């Protein structure tokens, strides 16, 4: 009832947010008992989708880390990212899904070699 996933906002994105900054904005709500950052296997790019497991109030923390903040959605540097209880498995279908994204971005380069 206690990881979190957090994972883009919008399916492309342009940043280079380093992990640190994303641990950090989640220790403000619990000690972080792990914290994992996800790369395509494939081309190696950051994925920037994270597993953070908590510290009971684990559960509470990882709640609440879904959950304070759909007044605005979820920010960390001005960057909008979606976060959601690790339940049902979704860790790997939050990163297949960006590998997929990876892969369409790559079937189009392939086109763009016409």
């Amino acid at each position: 009832s206690c990881e979190i996933v957090v994972y883009p906002a919008q399916d492309s994105t342009t940043t280079n947010i380093q992990d640190i900054s994303i641990k950090n904005y989640f220790k403000k709500y619990g000690e972080i008992s792990h914290f994992e950052a996800f790369n395509d296997p494939n081309s190696a790019l950051p994925l920037h989708v994270y597993l953070i497991k908590y510290a009971n109030d684990a559960a509470k923390a990882a709640f609440s880390a879904v959950r304070k903040h759909e007044s605005s959605g979820c920010f960390i540097m001005g960057f909008k990212f979606e976060v959601i209880l690790n339940k049902h498995s979704i860790l790997n279908n939050i990163i297949s899904k960006f590998v997929e994204i990876n892969v369409k971005k790559l079937q189009k380069l392939q086109e763009n070699l016409k």
